[PDB]
RNA sequence: UUAAACC
């Protein structure tokens, strides 16, 4: 079972922090991998998520746009989509363009900085108690804030849990 | 709906 209480204590022989799931993955002092970075999208709008599952365009919020665009410079960047009120996992996707003002989804509003293209990896409408728990403690033990970056081990565990449910025919949406 | 990466 994953426990972050001692995550800072997982270290290699050089003193670098390493992942609790895969000890070969070197992390910064925030638990983030320079190679693979994960952001949560807390979805409150059925129209937006259904349109994004069809068209693969997402609107990024002003408050998280700079950090996401900076992460896209040298890492693979993933968005994990979670329904805000129920914490159902809706899927996860890789960001395959940077922020731009040329291609916006029609549902974007003044909260959004611009658009990105995504490539869906899995889609679902899934309840999992461990996904719920990870989202509920993502901000230092308190609930995730929309657009926040999470730790490598949180992103990787969420992808594993989504994949596992889909392969068991649980929470599929297609 | 075969995560990616690392091995």
């Amino acid at each position: 079972p994953l426990n972050f209480s001692r995550a800072s204590e997982h270290r290699n022989e050089k003193g670098e922090r390493i992942s609790m799931i895969n000890p070969r993955v070197v992390l910064d002092e925030n638990g983030i991998s320079h190679r693979s970075r994960y952001f949560i999208m807390l979805c409150d709008n059925e129209t937006a998520i259904a349109h994004a599952k069809k068209t693969s365009i997402w609107a990024v919020k002003k408050d998280s746009s700079k950090r996401i665009s900076d992460a896209y410079k040298k890492a693979s960047v993933y968005f994990i989509f979670v329904a805000q009120q129920t914490y159902n996992a809706l899927g996860y996707a890789q960001v395959v363009s940077d922020l731009n003002s040329t291609e916006l989804p029609f549902w974007s509003d003044s909260s959004h900085a611009g658009g990105v293209r995504i490539k869906w990896i899995k889609t679902c409408n899934l309840f999992s108690a461990e996904i719920s728990e990870i989202v509920s403690h993502m901000d230092h033990g308190s609930e995730a804030r929309d657009g926040m970056e999470m730790m490598y081990d949180e992103g990787s565990r969420l992808c594993t849990l989504i994949n596992y449910a889909i392969m068991k025919r649980i929470g599929r949406d297609r």
